[PDB]
């Protein structure tokens, strides 16, 4: 038993809700919240900008130190940093950005990072400003992640569409 509430069960291990991931994190304080990161951990907009704003820019300050030490992430890769006031840990995962020409096949590699964590609160990778089809992203998630994932979808119209079209 865990503290996530109001989710629709899609499979044995994947759950979905129309919710703002920032507010969901603030209330649940999950062990892991996933950020929709870029390789530079520049949290300017989308999910990343919203999560970073909720930490009063502490996420960005920590991320800048991480990059100064380690260099950029790989597309499809991840790193674990602090969850600040939102979660114990933040798993920063880089899905491909279709608006940068990145290979959509890397989306499966990105979701594989979730399997290192027993339970996660997450967005749909490569959705939103990353330009991928969120329905495809949901399919890859369900076919790749084996751990327990609670997906927060901000947009209500898209949520309804994701549910109604789910096979
Ligand atoms: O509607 C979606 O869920 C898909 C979109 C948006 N996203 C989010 N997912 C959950 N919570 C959110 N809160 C936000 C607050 C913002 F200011 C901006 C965006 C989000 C957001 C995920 C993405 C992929 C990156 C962008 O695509």
């Amino acid at each position: 038993v865990n503290s996530f509430s109001g989710y629709l069960k899609l499979t044995d291990n994947v759950y979905i809700k129309n919710a703002d991931i920032v507010e969901e994190a603030k209330k649940v304080k999950p062990t892991v919240v996933v950020n929709a990161a870029n390789v530079y951990l520049k949290h300017g907009g989308g999910v990343a900008g919203a999560l970073n704003k909720a930490t009063n820019n502490a996420m960005q300050v920590e991320s800048d130190d991480y990059i100064a030490t380690n260099g950029p992430l790989k597309v499809g890769g991840s790193c674990v940093l602090s969850g600040h006031n939102l979660a114990k840990h933040c798993l920063h995962v880089v899905g491909p950005n279709v608006n940068k020409g990145e290979d959509i096949q890397l989306l499966k590699s990105a979701y594989e990072n979730f399997n290192q964590h027993e339970v996660l609160l997450a967005p749909l990778l490569s959705a939103g400003i990353f330009g991928a089809d969120p329905i495809h992203s949901l399919r890859v998630c369900v076919d790749t992640v084996r751990t327990n994932v609670y997906l927060a979808v901000f947009d209500k119209n898209l949520y309804d569409k994701l549910v109604s079209s789910f096979l």
